[PDB]
């Protein structure tokens, strides 16, 4: 699956190197990563949520 939405708003990181590829390691082979994944990695949440 290509990456098919290049917007990354309100995002901690690009569309760019988060569409990238992974090492292909002893539990995954080659595939490809999400674009807004570090907006998910450690974002302090909404306080008044």
């Amino acid at each position: 699956f290509i990456p098919l939405l290049k917007e990354k708003p309100n995002a901690l990181k690009p569309l760019s190197e988060s569409l990238r590829l992974v090492d292909d390691d002893e539990n995954n082979p080659s595939h490809y990563p999400h674009p807004y994944e570090y907006e998910i990695d450690h974002q302090e949440y909404s306080p008044e949520i």
